[PDB]
C-alpha cells in the first residue's frame, strides 16, 4: 500500500503527543451529504455494501469537503448477523429489520459456524483494500465492526428497541444460551476484524451501540467478557501471521458506568458519549488510555461561532494529550455539511492554540 | 440531432476550399468573459464539470457574443485521470492539484481498469448532447481529451511544473513503469473520446499541452506512439458502430520539433503555437494537412487596429487552404472580450479579401 503521510490520528491513538489534536466524525459518510443520498440511490443498502467501488466512493465523500484525520470504510455491523445465516433488511425510512429473530435456543441451530463468517465477508475486505489503495496515503482508515453484545441484540429484537427487553429476557432467563450466542459472535468477529487488518485497515473500532441498556452487573457478565476476548484473539492472529496490530477503539454508548472495566480491557481508545463529562471520563479511564470523542453531535445544529466555542471548552477539558476528537455519537440525516466543517476545523484551530 | 448550418469548420479540417476561413478560440469558453465567471460562482469547479446544464451554458456564452465557427464542449482535460481513480482540486487561484500524485510504479495499483473511465465520464457526455440540441446547428461541437503524455504529467507532478523533472525522471529511469502508464491512458481516452462523439461532437482535438518539455527522442518514444494509437483506435471504433469517423485536431505545444512526425499521426489537423512561423510549418507538414492557429494570444492585449493587423499578416503566411484560424493557445483571464471580437471579425473579413 501507499506510505501513509498524515498518521496524527495514528499517533494520537497509541497516546503520543501530537502537534494538534486528529478529529473524525462517526457516521461522516452519511445522509447529512447530498452525495451520499446520490450514490445510495443506485442500489438497496446492503447491495450498496457489496460493491467495493461503491462503499469505496462513500468512504472518500467526506475527505472531499473536510481535512479529517481518519477515513472509516462504508459498511454496516449488521453485516455480521447476515453472514451467520439470518436474513435482514433496510426498511424503506424505518431501519434494520430481522423478520425472523432469534426467540429461542433452538434458533441457534440456523446459524453458521462463526469461523466460516469471514469468507462470507470478503466484499467487505475487497472495499477496503480498495479503498486503502485509492486513499493513497492520505490519512489512516478504520475498519469496525458491532460488540457481541450489540449484535446478539439486533438478532433478538430483530431492530431497534428502546429497551431491549426481549434481549435482557435471554440475559435473565436464558444466560446460558446467551453465552452460546455472546460466544458465536466473539468467534465470528475475532476472524473478521482480522481479515478486515490483513485487507488494509490501519485501525478498527468496535462499536458496544447498546452497553446502556445494561447497568453494570449485567454489562460484566455479558458484554465485557467477550469485548476482552475480541481484543485479545485479534492482537494474537496479528502477531502470529506477522503483520503488526493497529490500535482498537471501544466504544460503548451510554456506558458511564462501563469506563474504569472498559480502559483495561486491551483497547488502546475509549470512545464517550456526550453525556460523561471529560474531566470524569479522564479520572475513571486513568492516564494510559487515549479518549475519543464527545461532542453532542446535536450540536452540530448550532450557528457555526457556537460549535466553535464549544469544542473549545471540550478541548479544554479533555486537554492535549491521549485525546482523538469526534462526536458522542453518529451525525444525524438532517445535519448541515458546514457545520461537520466548522467542527472539524474548530478541532484543529483550537487544538494548535492549546498546545502553542 | 438538428442538421448542421454552418459547417465551414468542419470542411476547412477536411482540407475543401471554403469562401472565408473559419476561426474559433481556445479557452473562448473562459474567465476573461464576466458571465463566465458569474456562472462558475455558483459550484466549485469539477461539480460545475459534472452540471450539463452548466456546461451548455459556458459552452454557448461565447457564441452569442461573437460569431465563431465553432463551439468547444465546456470540461477539463483533467476529468480523465479523475475517472482512473485519482483525487483532483481546483485550488483557489492556484490551479490544478493532485495532493496524491503518482511517484512509484507501486501507485499505478491504485488506478481504474481503463476500460470503465468511460462509464466514469457519462456526465461530459450528457453536457454534450444536450450542447448539441440547444446549439441547434449553428456551428459544429468540438468534444476534447489530454493526451497522454501530457495527462501523465499532471498525475506525476501533481500539478503544474516549469520542468517536468519528475515526469521525464519516470521516463528514462521508469521507461516500462512509463510505457504502462501511457498505455493505461490511451486505453482509457480511446472509449472516452468515441463515446463524446456517440453523444454529439462533431470534431475532436487531443491537446498534448506539455509536448515542448520533450525534445525529439523522448517525444517519438513516449508520447508519438500514443498520439498515433488514439487517432487510429478511435477511427476504428467509430466505423465499426457505424458512426462518421470526426476530424481529429492535434495540438502539441511547444512541439516545433514534432511537426513532421505530427502531419503523419492520422490527424486531419496539426495545431500550431504562436512560435511557428506559418511558412515554416506547412513545410514541416506538407500538403494534405490542415494547420490550425496561431496568433499569440498576447496580441489580444494590442489596439483592435493592431489586431486586425497582425491578423491580416497571419492570413497572408498561412494562405487560403488547409486553415483553420485561431491563438496560439488559450485566451488568458485579463483579456478583453471586445479583443476578441476584433479576433473573430478581422479573420472573417481579411480571409474574405484574400480570395476574391
Ligand atoms: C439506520 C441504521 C443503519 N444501520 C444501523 C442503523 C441503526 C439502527 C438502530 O439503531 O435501530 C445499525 C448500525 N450501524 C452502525 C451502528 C453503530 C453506530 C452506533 O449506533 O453506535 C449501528 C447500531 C455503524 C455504521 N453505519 C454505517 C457505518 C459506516 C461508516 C460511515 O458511514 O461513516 C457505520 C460504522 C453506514 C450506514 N448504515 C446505515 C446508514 C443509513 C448508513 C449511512 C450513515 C447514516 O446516514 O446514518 C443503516
Ligand atoms: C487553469 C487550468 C484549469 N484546467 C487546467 C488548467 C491549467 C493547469 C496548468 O497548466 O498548470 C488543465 C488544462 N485544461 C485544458 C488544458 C489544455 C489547454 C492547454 O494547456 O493547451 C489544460 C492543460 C483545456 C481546457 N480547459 C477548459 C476547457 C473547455 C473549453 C473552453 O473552456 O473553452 C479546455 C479545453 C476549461 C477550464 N479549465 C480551467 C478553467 C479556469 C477553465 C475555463 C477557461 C479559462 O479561463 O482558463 C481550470
Amino acid at each position: 500500500f501507499p506510505e501513509l503521510k498524515n498518521d496524527t490520528f495514528l499517533r494520537a491513538a497509541w497516546g503520543e503527543e501530537t502537534d494538534y489534536t486528529p478529529v473524525w466524525c462517526m457516521r461522516q459518510a452519511g445522509r447529512y451529504l447530498p452525495e451520499f443520498r446520490e450514490t445510495r440511490a443506485a442500489q438497496d443498502f446492503f447491495s450498496t455494501c457489496r460493491s467495493p467501488e461503491a462503499c469505496c466512493e462513500l468512504t472518500l465523500q467526506p475527505l472531499r469537503r473536510f481535512p479529517l484525520d481518519a477515513a472509516i470504510i462504508f459498511s454496516d455491523i449488521l453485516v455480521v448477523p447476515q453472514a451467520l445465516g439470518m436474513e435482514v433488511t433496510m426498511v424503506p425510512g424505518k431501519g434494520p429489520s430481522f423478520p425472523e429473530p432469534l426467540r429461542e435456543e433452538q434458533d441457534l441451530e440456523r446459524l453458521r459456524d462463526p469461523e466460516v463468517v469471514a469468507s462470507e465477508l470478503g466484499y467487505v475486505f475487497q472495499a477496503i483494500t480498495l479503498t486503502r489503495q485509492r486513499l493513497a496515503g492520505r490519512v489512516p482508515l478504520i475498519g469496525f465492526a458491532g460488540a457481541p453484545w450489540t449484535l446478539m441484540t439486533f438478532m433478538v429484537e430483530g431492530g431497534g428497541s428502546s429497551t431491549m427487553a426481549q434481549a435482557k429476557r435471554w440475559l435473565y432467563q436464558r444466560p446460558q444460551a446467551s453465552h452460546q450466542l455472546l460466544r458465536i459472535l466473539t468467534d465470528a468477529l475475532v476472524p473478521y476484524l482480522v481479515g478486515q487488518v490483513v485487507a488494509g485497515a490501519q485501525a478498527l473500532q468496535l462499536f458496544e451501540s447498546h452497553a446502556g441498556h445494561l447497568g453494570p452487573q449485567l454489562f460484566n457478565k455479558f458484554a465485557l467478557p467477550y469485548i476482552r476476548d475480541v481484543a485479545k484473539q485479534v492482537k494474537a492472529r496479528l502477531r502470529e501471521a506477522g503483520l503488526a496490530p493497529v490500535p482498537m477503539i471501544i466504544f460503548a454508548k451510554d456506558g458511564h458506568f462501563a469506563l474504569e472495566e472498559l480502559a483495561q480491557a486491551g483497547y488502546e481508545v475509549v470512545g464517550l458519549d456526550w453525556t460523561v463529562a471529560p474531566k470524569k471520563a479522564r479520572e475513571c479511564v486513568g492516564k494510559t488510555v487515549t479518549l475519543q470523542g464527545n461532542l453532542d453531535p446535536c450540536a452540530l445544529y448550532a450557528s457555526e461561532e457556537e460549535i466553535g466555542q464549544l469544542v473549545k471548552q471540550m478541548l479544554d477539558d479533555f486537554g492535549p494529550h491521549r485525546y482523538i476528537a469526534n462526536l458522542g455519537h453518529g451525525l444525524y440525516p438532517d445535519m448541515d455539511p458546514e457545520h461537520v466543517g466548522a467542527f472539524v476545523d474548530a478541532v484543529h484551530k483550537h487544538s494548535r492554540l492549546l498546545r502553542q
